[PDB]
DNA sequence: CTGTCTCGTGCCTGGTGTCTTGGGTGTTTTCCCCTTGGCGGGGGTCTG
């Protein structure tokens, strides 16, 4: 995935395990100065979180 | 009939709130430094 696809990332430690979340851009989540970045096909499936 | 104000969504975007960073400024924290901690023979002098 290109770094542009990723919207942000977060990391958490739970003593026994560590969780790393990665959020991409998608319709509805393109908040802020990225609104003008209209996706080429907003009707497709967007992977929003991993 | 009738249409203008209102409730109730979608949509989105722009405006709210706050991490993050830098500077000013007082305060502890170590190290360094200064002050401190047996025997005898004489002599003379004073009191009675």
């Amino acid at each position: 995935f290109h770094i542009a696809t990723i919207k942000n990332i977060s990391m958490s430690v739970e003593g026994d395990y560590t969780y790393l979340r990665i959020n991409f851009y998608c319709p509805g989540s393109a908040l802020g100065r990225n609104e003008g970045n209209i996706f080429p096909n907003p009707e497709a499936t967007f992977v929003k979180e991993i």
